[PDB]
Parts: C-alpha cells; structure tokens; sequence
RNA sequence: GUGGGGCCACUAGGGACAGGAUGUUUCAGUUAUUCGUGAAAACGAAUGAAGUCACUCUUAAAGUGAGCUGAAAUCACUAAAAAUUAAGAUUGAACCCGGCUACUGACUCUGUCAUCCGGGU
DNA sequence: TTGG
DNA sequence: CCAATCCTGTCCCTAGTGGCCCCAC
C-alpha cells in the first residue's frame, strides 16, 4: 500500500496531490487534488514586528509607571508624609521625557574653517566667499534655534540638495581641492544640521541633555519647594531623579515583584539589591570601565542606598548598549555515536567488540587523540549525566568506546582495510577483496557475533546515509544523538585552533607565527591586512579578476590597470606563506593549501575580527574534525555528520509550521477514510519541487512528517498500520521542462498558462507533473508503480486523465476569537481613543432646546419637556446655577451615565434604567481629533475643497428622542466645524483651498504639508527647559464608528477613567434561539470575553441566553431549485454567509465572469459592479444576494464550482430560509 | 561536474532587548491678573506651565465649543511582578525563581552574576 | 480588510 | 466609512552570490 504525497511549494500557494492506493499499483479515481493559499500576514499574522512593537510599547509604559512608583515611594519615605498631587504632578514632570541613552560624539565643527564656502553654493545658495563657512554655519544654525524663518528654510534647501555630493564633489575637484577633506566637512555640517532639527523639531535629546534640563527646572518649579527642602538641596534631588529615571524596566520589574508590594511598602535593602542586581546586568564597554566600577562602588557599598542615590552622578549610571549576545545561543548539530543508545540497544556486548577491534594491528593509532578531545563534553544527555553528578551512561571509557566505533566505521577508503559500507551492503558482491576483509574481520571481534555487528553497521551507515541526505529524523529509532548544546563564541582557545586549519597545523598551542615577530613589526599581520582590505575593495568579483590578471601574466600578455596590483598581491601573499613556513616548518604541499589571498585574508579576520557569534560545534567535535581531516597529511576517516539546522527565518519557520499540518491533516483525512486491514506497512511517499528563485524543504518535510505521526497515531495503533515515510526531492526545472509541457499538450485542457503569475489550479498540475514525473530516475521513486516503462506516448496518456473534475482549495484562517480561549493572543480593541459627549439641555422656561445654543443650526427645539427631565432625574446636572437669568444648563453626568450605561449591558435592569439609557444613548455622540494637515492630500499632492473637508457628515448629530421623551427631533451642527471653518479660511489657505470639486483643477502644491506646520508652529517663550515638543495640530469631527467599546481604569489617583475604543475582532458569537427553534436575528448576543465589569458594549444591552446558533454553524437552506444548492450560516451580526456549490456554466452564464476554464481561475474573485449586477439578476434568487464588495472564496473548482462569499447586505429571505433550515434540524435533533 | 562540512566577505530576511518622540482620549487649570513705569511707545520679566479664539444669551454673569498647558490613561479578564495585540493542534517567545555540580556568556583568576541550564507562569 |  | 505614526543603538540568527581547503560518488 502506498500513500505518495507531491508537494509543489510556494511562497503563499501550495499544490498537492496525493492518493492512497489501496486495490493495487497506481490506483483509481480515488486520487485528490488541493492547493493552499497561505494568505497574507493581515489574514494570519506570522511576523511578530507588530507584537513586538506593542510589548516594547507596554514596556515603556510600564517603565515609567514602575518609575513613578518608584520614585514616589521613595520621596514618601524621606518626607514622611502622602505627596499632594501638586508634587505628584511636578515629580511625573521631571521624570517625563527621558533622552535616548545611545553614545553621543562632539561634532568637531572647527574643520569647517579649513574650506571654501563657494563650493557650497550649490547647497547653501545664501552663503558667499567673503566669511568663513563657520560663522556662516554658526549664525544659520542659531537662527534655526531662534526659529528665523529664512533660516529654516536655508536650513531645509541644504538638507534637500546635500542628499547627493558628486556634483559637489565635482566642483572642488575642478579647482583640484583634496575631495576627501570637503566630504568630511560636508558630513559634518550635515550631522550638524541633523542633530539640530531632530532636538529641535522631534525633541528627542540625550540623556545628559535631559538630565541638564531638569537639573535647570528644578528649582523654577515651585512646587518641589517642600522636596527639595526635604533633600537638602537641589543638586542632590536632581542626582536622585536623575538616578531613578536611568533604572532600565527590568530594575524596576524586580524590586516591585512581591506579592506583599501592591501597599507600596519601602524597604532599603531590597533597593539596595536590585540597584546592585543592575549595573551587573550590563556589559560595559571597555573603554567605558571606571566608570562601572564607580557606579558598583557606590551602589554595593551603599550604607543608606536612598543617600547614595542622591549623591551619584546620574551621567555614570546611564546604562550601556543592550548586546544580547547569549539571549538563545544556536544548539550544535553534530551527530555523535551515542554510548547511551548503544548500551540500550547491544547490552554490553559492543564495548566488547571496540575492545576487540582496537586489539587488531589494523587499529593501530585510530585513538591517536582520544585522551584530549574527551574532557570536552560533546551532547546534552552526556551535559546531564555530569550536572547530576552521576556517569552511567557516558563514563569516560564508554565515551572512549564510542569514539572509536565511529572512527573505525568511518575511516577513508584507503584507510579502510576491512571494507565496510561494502562488506555489509545488501548489494555487495563476491570479489576476492571482500573474502579477505571478511578473513580480516572475525579475526579479533569473533564469528559468535559477528552478525550482531553487521546488523549494527547496516543501520549506523543507512542513519548516517539518511543525515547527509537531511533527513536523519525518519529513522524512527536514532542509534546516533544530536549534541543539541551551545558552542562557545570564538575565544582565545578557540582561536588557536581554527587557526589550526588552512595553515594545516597538528597542535598550535600559541600562534608564535603572528607574535614572535620573524620579519619585524610587519610580520604577516599588516601584508594580511592589506590583502583583506584589498579582497573587500574588489567584492564578488575578486576572484574573478585575479584569475584574470594572473591568466595574463602566466600568458605573458599586457598587463591592465589592476594587473600589476594583483602580481604585487600573489607576490604578498607568497612572502607571508614563506614566512608562515618558516616559522611553522611544513612540507611544500602543506604549504601550499594557504598560498592564496583568500586564506590569509580569512586568517585575518579570524585573528581580529573574532567577535562575531557563535561557532557551529562544540569543541570536542573541532577536534575530532581536524583529527579526521589529518591536513597536515593525508585524511583519515570522513568528518561528522550533522542534523539540519534548528533556528530559521522566523515567520518563515511559521509559514511552513502552518503548511505542513495543512497538508498533514488532508492526508490524515485520506488514511482514516481507507482502513486496508493491513499490519504489515504503509509506504507514504513524500515528493517536493519547490521552485526556489534541503533548507526550508528540509524543515517543511520534518513538520509534515512529524505532525502526520501525531494525528494518525491513534487511527494506527487501533489496528496496526505502522507508516513508513521517504523523502524525494526533484531537479528545479526538469518538472517544468518537459513534463508540464507535455502534459499541457497531451490534455489541452490548461496548457500552462503562465500568464506572468500561475493561477490556483496550476499549484496542483504543477504537483500531479511531480507525481507523474521521478519515474525515470530509477533511483528517487524507484518502485512509484511497476517499471516497465511503456513507450512515451502511451506512458504520458495513462496520467494525463487525472484531477478528476475537481480541485479544492484550503485557505487557512487566523481561528475565531469565539473558539479561542486565550482570546489576549489577540488584538481584542483597536488603538485610538474616540470622545463621548452629551449634548446639554438648555432650558430658558417652557422653552427647551437639546444642543450647544439656541440657534436653530446649534440645537433642536423639545416639546413636552417635563417628560425628558422625568425620564432622565438623576442623570442631569445644572451647571452651578450661575446667573439663572439667561438660561439653564443641564449636562449629563459622566460618571453616572457611563455606570448605568455598564448597568444596562452587564446585568438585566429594571424598566426605568433601561429608558433613561435610552435616552442617554440618544443625547450621546461620538468626535475624534483628525490633524488639520488633512485638507491635504499627501498623494495627489493638492488641497482639498471646502465642500471635501467641511462635508456635513463629519459635523451633523442627529437627534431622534421619541415622543416618550418629549419631541426633539432635529439636527445640530457641531461647533468644531466653526473652528475647521476658520482654519480653511485662514490668510495663509485661503487661496490654496478651492470652494468645489469642479473649482479644484489640476493645481499642486508639494510643500503644502510644511506651509501647515508653519502656520500651527507656535513660538512659546523658553520658560521651562523640559519642555514638550508640538508637531501636530487637530481639530475635532464625527468619525466613522465601529463597535464601540467603553473601558474602564484607573488614574493614578485611583478614579473612574472611561476611554471608547473600537472592538478589533468579532463582537456577536450568535444568535439567541428560544425553546421552540426560532431565531432572534434582531438581537445582539455579546461575546462572553466582553462581559467584563469594566467593558461596556455600546449601545449593548443584556441578553439572555440559554439557547443560540453560532455564527460558525452551516446549514443547507431550503432552495428553490435542484440545479444548485446553497449553504447559509449566520456569519456576522449584519451579514449571512453565502455558500453556493453549482455547476461553472451556471457561474458563467448568472455572472459575466470570463476565465480559461477553471485551470485559470483565482481563488479569490473580485466581481466588477455590473457583474454583481448580473449576478443579482440571473440567479433569481433573493436568498442568496450579492458579494460583500463582489468577493468570492472559491474551494473548489472544475466543472462544478463550489465558493461562498460574504453577502453585502442580509435579507429578510435570506434568515427565513436559515431560519427553516435550522428548525428542520432541530426538530430532528 | 555532485552534496556535506568546517572557516571567512557581501547584502538582505527574522527574532529579541533597551527604548525615544509624537499622537488619541480623560481630568484639571486657563476665557487674566501684576512688576520694569506708572503714560503704557511695548516688549520683556515674575506667578511651576498655559492666560487665545469663535458662537448663543441679556443690561456681563455667564452657558457651549475649540485652542493652550500640565499630569493621567492608552487592549480586558487582572492584581504586587509576569504573561497579554502570534498561533492555537502542536507550539514559539517572554518573564520570574533556584544553581554554578555544568553546556553558553560578562567579569574575575576563582568566586559572583546572567540573556545560560532546571523548574513555574 | 472585515465586522460593526 | 472606519481602522494611530515615525526613528534608533545592540546581538544573534537564516538564505543567495562568489572564493579556501578535506570526503566522495
Ligand atoms: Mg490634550
Ligand atoms: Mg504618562
Ligand atoms: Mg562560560
Ligand atoms: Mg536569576
């Protein structure tokens, strides 16, 4: 029985073709098709760039929270007494806007002096030769702070031209300057420029700057007049801020994680450990030392901890750049003949055989430098066995056994006087040499078990066979061990011997060739040197160009420009061989192996520039490695063997994670269907032609496999399937070549389309070519079918009738938030905080109003309005009364409204709560702050038009209060529109904004985003040196809600915040169904993670429900012909799922969709609006309405297509037929 | 010409740690006074910062909106810390606690600390 | 880009 | 019709391009 699997691979796309054969060879219509679609990282999110940029969001923001906290509990317990929010507010404003802590260099501006300012004229028009370019600079750099506007914008046209300097390298060359000096003041003064528009303009700053600020405001603000006086000073508050705010997030995760800290208790020696557990975490910089051990000094010495604070420099505890270089080191690959499996497998008996064999003459010399390469541990379980103090498995002596195992198996051919890999293959024949090397093995291992020894050597050589193919983890039963522990990175000791190859040195203790100094200070280093940099200055095509030149001068041809420089290179590079032989004493062909610039330039960069990660293997496996390679002479043995590698490229990883099941379950599905009464075996055939523009092959075909294992152990174990697995890997064109074309040509069916990007269905023909192809290796997919290999045409017209009139298609989706229990692995409130007013009542006696002012266009006449302050009693507020004499105010109650607004969604309430929320919900409404810079359009680079920004739908509120609630009906124009009025007719835009879309042309203006900040760029005087920056000015709308959600917090006072966000994700599981089958379509069922006493869903009421139907749940609903038949489930709250199985020439004739055959068609179909329209039209049917936005989900094509969509707008009709459907079914239970 | 394996250079791709700035909303204050002198040209300064504009009333006393300034919040369950905006079938990652019996790293020259190892969430 |  | 936006230091990793030198099929 076979089970062959041909995967096609893709990016997103992914064709398969698999069958079970069951009755026999080949096998009959029983043969599926499917192809994946993998869909974009917004469909199903696999990089973790946005849940990164969150975490590290929440963790800056949890920084300073735990700062604050912090900082407040210290300065408590030096005052003694509860820090009135006026000194809370002055505390949070110095520990607000901390600079960044990277490593800041004095611009050294005085070079500046040394060039001519006309050849800046191309960058800096305004300047002239008669002044030196640094008073020039130094007065346009000063009017930028002073905020001149000339000098911004001189400062502006510089940044734009300075972007390229050959031109202005051409320039100075014209009059001969020196261009490297005049790109280095160029550079200058563009770092200048730089820096001061970001201190400026972004308001970043260092941490020292920001530390000199708030040395500079603390004594200007007047409410630390108390904690100063408690500090005894304002330098030693400021060291104390200062020092607080440097502590990283994780100082400050430690200290407060205690249960007993949620009272804020203070406590002087857990501070102490903690600001001694930091400052130890880092990994200071060389040259930074001195001042590591000033800050350890003081913190570890620390009597008083809260003093030493006060009296530390904050500058010295800035903490250095984060290098997470031990964060997960890779895990080492080698594959290690396992003492520990050999004992479980062999007993003791194969000790007994290394013993035997090491008694040979033959084995002379094979444990050479057994003694030293042992002390290194090589594998994980040897790693244990020594942490638990205990060696059982891996003693020294067994690991010794093992190490000679392996070496005698794998000697070379010419040291290889047994024969193995041909003495035990099943193929092997019967030539004298195999006699003798039998007659020289059983001499000392013994005949008694020298077939338990075959047996033994057949397996070892087939897994190791099975690992250089990639794929050692189908064996099933591993006799070799992966090591699976870190590497060191490269130090000393490890230097000397990678040092060891190339120059083919045995034991290099220290590397006396590079130290000693044989030909002076320019020993070897600098010649090297020069070489690397040379090899690096020429790239990629070094090689090639020295080939060249030296072809030339062996040919004795004319030399080019750069042929001399490689003759003066290969004569470099000989007299630092010569040197190295000298100091090394190696034969000729030893030496030679580094008489190239390649060697030394590597050994170079071997010997400097060593800080570069991990190694690939542990140490034990170098050595035994360079043993094996014996480059000092001829080789011995075959270096190790090694597992594919663990880490990947992130999502990527992912991608094939999710692919491999999604292909893994498929074939599950196709083996639990056939049960074949088997127990004897299942050949599953794996068959994979990615077309790359193994690696990632490798990876996919391991997760394949291991979750195949995992979902059909059970269905194997019931009754005895036991499946084999084999990797096949086919040529990247070969597939694609012949085969497909031939296969195109024999059916005519899809003839290969192409058309620049293959359609869905090509994935699939693209795996069928694979499965059909291979046969003629006769090596991979040797036995796929009998070999007999009848002539082509009739071999290729035996599979061309494949893809049996159907293939589907699987389009993998990111759940439900309705199936998933940790519902915070996802984005449950999008960003962004929306405001909630409510529209005062203005009152001046029997006549009332509901909005901002008694004009006609600010507020809506109420009639009967004795009702509306009945129903709403204790949710109004006067406004203070004030002078009663013009009119009353009532505003409604934030407070009590957001809290019965929660009453009337969390728990069922009476009848008078329920109206007054009504009410409430009808006087609410909801704006937002959008920046002023969009009355421009950033991609048509023009203004908008007053009827395009001052549209009435972003300013109108409609107010709808029922005749119970008085009779206040209307519309009010929001008063923010007043204010977005007055931006548009501003002096500065007022001619730049048309009136109308016919009034605005063609017209651009690409500054005009620049025109608006300089009109919002407001000049405050320097009163406070900490002080925020402003680059955005907005104006409130009405903006476009979505399931609105209000959350409660807390502030730091503890209070009642309310901030409406919107829901990311789905808001209604379902729809409620009563005892007798019938479903509510017209309530909203809430799902349970959003009732929370701190979530409110807007407009949201309570609902029970004992009884629903899920949104997931399908149906086939009661249509009116036999043609098709359609599917429908819920969905969404507002829109049903439509699926529809009918024949292509029904979707061809209802839609005026046209495609070559279903081979060409997508997976995703974008109908156009008339074909929506004939959609709607030809289908004559109501129930089963439009596509949302012409979108189709096609799963599967052919002759009868099967897609379903998403409807635009659900129908009565539509919920009568669910609803029938539905009942039918749960009369028949 | 074949792949496998150890070491170097090049771009990119991915993950993580530190974060920076600005937004949005909530709350509060501003709707403004005083000195340089008293002609006050007119701007500078002090009050921690902000002190402005528009609309609706009637005999200035305001209501409403916006702006400005300041802090606070900025997924929920969920709170001291952690996890929490990826997947979920399975996982990866993150963080905390313990240890130097030991794989790796920073110090150090012989003992600490970890991003390491073992658990837990 | 899909649930309001 | 709606979904907040940019930039910065470090470290380690995977995958192409060529080149070094061992072992082969
Ligand atoms: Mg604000
Ligand atoms: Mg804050
Ligand atoms: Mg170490
Ligand atoms: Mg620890």
């Amino acid at each position: 029985v076979k089970s062959t699997l041909a995967v096609d691979m893709g990016g997103r796309y992914t064709g398969i073709f698999s069958y079970t054969t069951d009755s026999g060879f080949p096998k009959a219509k029983e043969a599926r098709a499917y192809v994946l679609n993998m869909p974009d990282n917004d469909a199903l999110t696999y990089s973790m760039a946005a849940r990164t940029q969150t975490r590290h969001r929440i963790r800056s923001q949890q920084r300073f929270v735990l700062a604050r906290r912090l900082t407040y509990i210290l300065i408590e317990g030096k005052l003694k007494r509860k820090l009135s929010p006026r000194e809370k507010e002055a505390i949070s404003s110095l520990l607000r806007r901390r600079g960044y802590s990277r490593l800041e260099s004095e611009l050294d501006l005085s070079v500046l002096q040394g060039v001519e300012s006309g050849f800046f004229k191309c960058f800096l028009p305004n300047f002239d030769e008669d002044e030196n370019l640094l008073t020039q600079w130094t007065s346009l750099t000063d009017g930028y702070l002073q905020n001149n506007s000339d000098s911004r914008r001189q400062i502006q046209i510089f940044l734009e031209s300075s972007k390229d300097s050959k031109e202005f390298l051409t320039v100075v060359k014209s009059q001969h300057q020196d261009t490297k000096e005049y790109k280095n003041a160029l550079k200058v003064m563009r770092d200048d420029a730089e820096s001061m528009i970001e201190q400026s303009m972004f308001g970043h700053k260092h941490r020292r700057l920001y530390l000199e600020a708030i040395a500079q405001d603390i004594p200007r603000d007047s409410r630390l007049k108390p904690i100063i006086e408690a500090f005894s000073g304002v330098e030693k508050f400021h060291h104390f801020i200062g020092n607080l705010s440097n502590l990283q997030l994780r100082a400050l995760r430690w200290y407060f994680n205690d249960p007993s800290m949620k009272n804020n208790v203070f406590d002087k020696e857990r501070l102490k450990s903690v600001l001694v557990r930091a400052y130890q975490f880092f990994h200071y910089p060389k040259d930074l030392t001195q001042q590591r051990a000033e800050v350890l000094n003081a913190y570890e010495g620390a009597t008083d901890i809260l003093e030493t604070l006060q009296t530390l420099n904050p500058e010295l505890t800035i903490p250095p750049y984060e290098d997470q270089n031990n964060r997960r080191p890779p895990l080492d690959q080698t594959l290690w003949l396992s003492p520990r499996l050999l004992d479980q497998r062999y007993g003791d008996t194969w000790e007994i055989w290394v013993q035997n064999l090491l008694r040979s003459p033959l084995s002379k010399g094979i444990d050479e430098n057994l003694d030293t390469i042992l002390i290194t541990t090589d594998r994980k379980a040897r790693l244990l066995e020594r942490q638990s103090g205990r060696l059982i498995h891996y003693t020294s002596q067994k690991l010794y056994h093992s190490y000679v195992l392996q070496r005698l198996l794998d000697r070379t051919v010419e040291n290889d006087a047994y024969l193995l890999k041909t003495l035990v293959s099943s193929n092997r024949g019967n030539s004298n040499e195999i006699h003798q090397a039998q007659e020289r093995l059983t001499r000392d291992l013994g005949s008694q078990h020298i077939k338990k020894f075959l047996d033994f050597v057949r397996q070892y050589y087939d897994e190791v066979d099975k690992a250089k193919r990639g794929l050692w983890f189908i064996v099933e039963k591993p006799l070799m061990e992966r090591a699976d522990i870190h590497p060191p990175m490269k130090n000393d000791s490890v230097i000397l011997r990678l040092v060891g190859n190339i120059l083919c040195v045995s034991d290099l203790v220290d590397l006396s060739f590079w130290t000693r100094k044989v030909k002076g200070q320019s020993t070897v280093r600098s010649l090297c040197t020069a070489i690397e940099k040379t090899r690096k200055e020429y790239g990629n095509s070094f090689n090639y160009l020295y080939q060249r030149a030296l072809y030339l001068q062996s040919k004795g041809k004319k030399l080019s420009a750069e042929d001399k420089d490689f003759i003066k290179l290969q004569s470099n590079v000989l007299l630092v061989s010569d040197v190295i032989a000298e100091a090394l004493d190696i034969k000729e062909e030893q030496k030679k192996k580094f008489a190239n610039p390649f060697s030394l330039a590597q050994l170079y960069n071997i010997i400097e520039t060593e800080k570069s990660g991990f190694i690939s293997t542990t140490l034990a496996a170098v050595d035994e490695n360079a043993w094996r390679n014996n480059l000092q002479g001829k080789a011995r043995c075959v270096q190790l063997c090694a597992d594919t590698v663990r880490p990947f490229d992130g999502a990527l990883r992912n991608i094939l994670d999710r692919q491999a099941y999604e292909i893994a379950k498929l074939k599950a599905e196709e083996l639990l269907s056939t049960e074949l009464k088997n127990q004897t075996i299942d050949l599953v055939v794996l068959l994979e032609s990615n077309q790359f523009a193994n690696g990632t092959q490798a990876w996919f075909a391991k997760s394949f496999i291991t979750k195949l294992r995992e979902l059909t152990k059970e269905w194997c174990a019931n009754n005895q399937i036991t499946l084999a697995f084999d990797l096949y890997r086919l040529d990247a064109q070969t597939v694609s070549q012949d085969y497909r074309k031939k296969f195109a040509l024999i059916n005519k069916d899809w003839a290969k389309p192409d058309d620049k990007k293959q359609p869905i269905a090509s994935h699939a023909i693209d795996a069928f070519c694979v499965f059909a192809a291979a046969k003629d290796k006769r090596n991979i997919a040797n036995v796929l079918g009998v070999f007999d290999e009848v002539a082509e045409e009739q071999n290729l017209k035996t599979i061309a009738q494949l893809m049996p009139s159907e293939v589907n298609l699987i389009s993998p989706k990111r759940k439900s938030i309705l199936d998933k229990n940790e519902v915070g692995s996802r984005a449950l409130m999008k960003e962004g905080i929306f405001a909630e007013h409510f529209l005062p009542i203005l009152v001046r006696g029997d006549d009332c109003r509901i909005g901002f002012d008694w004009s006609e266009s600010g507020s809506v006449k109420v009639k009967d309005a004795d009702k509306l302050f009945g129903v709403l009693d204790g949710l109004l507020k006067q406004s203070q009364k004030r002078s009663v004499n013009g009119f009353e105010t009532y505003t409604v109650d934030r407070i009590k409204a957001f809290e019965l607004l929660h009453d009337v969604f969390i728990r069922p309430c009476s009848q008078k709560m329920l109206e007054q929320a009504e009410v409430l919900e009808k006087l609410h409404y909801i704006t937002q702050n959008i920046s002023v810079t969009s009355v421009y359009d950033a991609v048509n680079r023009q203004f908008k038009c007053r009827e395009e920004i001052l549209k009435d739908k972003d300013f109108d509120i409609k107010v709808d209060l029922g005749n119970r609630f008085g009779s206040a009906k209307g519309k009010i124009t929001l008063p923010a529109k007043r204010e977005w009025e007055k931006l548009v007719n501003r002096s500065e835009l007022k001619n730049l904004i048309k009136d109308k879309l016919s009034d605005k042309g063609s017209e651009k203006t690409p500054d005009g985003e620049t025109l608006i900040y300089d009109i919002f760029r407001s000049i405050p005087v320097q009163k406070l040196s900490h002080k925020a920056t402003r680059r955005v000015w907005s104006l409130p709308k009405i903006p476009s809600i979505s399931s609105g959600v209000r959350i409660k917090r807390k502030d730091s006072n503890g209070n009642d915040i309310y901030q409406l966000y919107m829901l990311n994700d789905t808001k209604c599981k379902g729809f409620v169904v009563n005892e007798k089958g019938v479903i509510d379509w017209s309530s909203d069922l809430v799902a349970d993670l959003y009732k929370q006493p701190t979530l409110t869903i807007l407009n949201g009421r309570y609902l029970k429900a004992d009884q629903y139907v899920r949104m997931d749940q399908w149906y086939e609903v009661d249509c009116g012909r036999d043609d098709v038949i359609v599917k429908m489930c819920p969905g969404t709250s507002g829109r049903r799922y439509i699926e529809i199985t009918q024949s292509k020439k029904q979707f061809e004739d209802w839609t005026g969709y046209i495609s070559g055959s279903f081979w060409n068609y997508p997976v995703t179909i974008k109908l156009s609006s008339q074909q929506i329209a004939n959609f709607v039209k030809n289908s004559q049917m109501p129930l089963l309405g439009k596509p949302r936005s012409g979108q189709i989900t096609v799963i599967t094509l052919g002759n009868t297509l099967k897609y379903w969509y998403c409807v635009e707008s659900k129908n009565s009709m539509m919920n009568e037929a669910y609803q029938k459907a539905y009942l039918v079914h749960f009369n028949q239970k």
